[PDB]
């Protein structure tokens, strides 16, 4: 269940981040920490191509070696607030699973600067979702969050210290495959 209306950033700057370079996930909390892994991987490209509002995403479990990749096109709700319904392809943007109705996830940008951002995203596939998932984003992935986005953090009345870190799962990333994803 998700039971989070996240509210997007103050003044959000939707060009710098939707800028078409890379975003990593260095800390994620969920709400309901049993519907995801204890140790991840995950990153995303945002841009605009073409005209179109786009994320790219790469998820990997280091321990099952479980690897998928999506393409979004995101619909607008209000500034820094979207909805997006995804494709599953493969790292070169040929389609696995089609878009369909009840493919969907929210995405509330709700701290970003020009190197960290603080992100929730409700994911529905079909009548299930993955619960409210917070993420820490970095440009850089080898990147400890600092002040601004901790901050963010706590005023989204979350603690960090409960947030669990990628940076132990040796995570390595094809950012050539997710920057090209955005025009699939
Ligand atoms: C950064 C933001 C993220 C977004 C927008 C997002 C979005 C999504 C989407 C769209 C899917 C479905 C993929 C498909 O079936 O084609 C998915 C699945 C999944 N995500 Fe995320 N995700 C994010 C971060 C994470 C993180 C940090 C975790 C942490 C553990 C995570 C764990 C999962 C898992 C376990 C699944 C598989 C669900 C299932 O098998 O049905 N995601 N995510």
């Amino acid at each position: 269940a998700c039971t989070k209306n996240a509210i997007a950033q103050t003044g959000f700057n939707k060009d710098k981040y939707f800028n078409g370079d890379v975003w990593y996930v260095t800390d994620y909390l969920d709400l309901e920490p049993d519907d995801v892994p204890k140790r991840y991987c995950a990153a995303l490209a945002a841009g605009t191509a073409s005209g179109k509002l786009k994320e790219a995403l790469y998820h990997y479990d280091p321990k099952t070696q479980d690897t998928f990749y999506d393409v979004s096109e995101l619909q607008v709700e209000s500034l820094g607030k979207y909805t997006a319904n995804f494709k599953k392809v493969d790292k070169n943007g040929n389609v696995k699973v089609a878009v369909t109705a009840g493919n969907y996830y929210t995405f509330t940008v709700m701290y970003a600067d020009d190197s960290s951002a603080l992100i929730h995203t409700c994911l529905h596939k079909g009548n299930k979702d993955l619960g409210d998932l917070y993420a820490v984003l970095n440009r850089n992935k080898d990147a400890a969050a600092g002040d601004k986005v901790k901050s963010a953090v706590s005023a989204a009345t979350l603690e960090f210290s409960k947030f669990i870190s990628t940076k132990e799962n040796n995570c390595a990333y094809d950012n050539d495959s997710l920057k090209s994803l955005l025009t699939k």
